[PDB]
């Protein structure tokens, strides 16, 4: 899962996407998606 104040899905990140419970996945940048 996405971490806290971590990159959720931004563009290049083919990393976890789904955010753990409690966090939400949130776009900042096109490239930089933190999940908060
Ligand atoms: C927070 O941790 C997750 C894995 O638990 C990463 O995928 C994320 O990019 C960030 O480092």
């Amino acid at each position: 899962t996405a971490s806290h104040y971590g990159q959720c899905g931004g563009i290049g990140y083919s990393g976890p996407t789904v955010c753990a419970s409690g966090t939400t996945c949130q776009v900042l940048n096109p490239y930089y998606s933190q999940c908060l």
